[PDB]
């Protein structure tokens, strides 16, 4: 297992554009076009994106450059946040895939409001830090897949994985 197998798993493969689990126009493995309810405007986004006029569709090669773009953008967004780097560094392989998942789900912001269960992780306090995740709107929008990830965190282990 992989950062890419892992969020493959959690994302999926789409080659039209769809709604997200928040409702967001979104194609590929988890591509987000945009927050805007306007289809044309994610159209838009998506021909920007692709380098064509793609008309809503676009090829599964076409995903996976999309996908090695945005893991490698996650990855260097927690690299330059001075809060999220030095957590990162100390972790063990598997569990900064975790990390990346999280932020590639939910971006930087959207980990804001996680310094707890970062300083947790930072500690090694793996039972406590996922006590912890789990007290999130995260947890509770999108149950299995923080299980999955929280397992993760938790054992440093691809457990969670193993059975997709
Ligand atoms: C739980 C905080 C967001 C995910 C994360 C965890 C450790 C290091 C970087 C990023």
């Amino acid at each position: 297992m992989n950062i890419f197998e892992m969020l493959r798993i959690d994302e999926g493969l789409r080659l039209k554009i769809y709604k997200d689990t928040e409702g967001y126009y979104t194609i590929g493995i988890g591509h987000l076009l945009t927050k805007s309810p306007s289809l044309n405007a994610a159209k838009s986004e998506l021909d920007k994106a692709i380098g064509r006029n793609c008309n809503g569709v676009i090829t599964k090669d076409e995903a996976e450059k999309l996908f090695n773009q945005d893991v490698d953008a996650a990855v260097r967004g927690i690299l330059r946040n001075a809060k999220l780097k030095p957590v990162y560094d100390s972790l063990d392989a598997v569990r900064r895939c975790a990390a990346i998942n999280m932020v590639f789900q939910m971006g930087e912001t959207g980990v804001a409001g996680f310094t707890n269960s970062l300083r947790m992780l930072q500690q090694k306090r793996w039972d406590e830090a996922a006590v912890n995740l789990a007290k999130s709107r995260w947890y509770n929008q999108t149950p299995n897949r923080a299980k999955r990830v929280i397992t993760t965190f938790r054992t440093g282990t691809w457990d969670a994985y193993k059975n997709l």
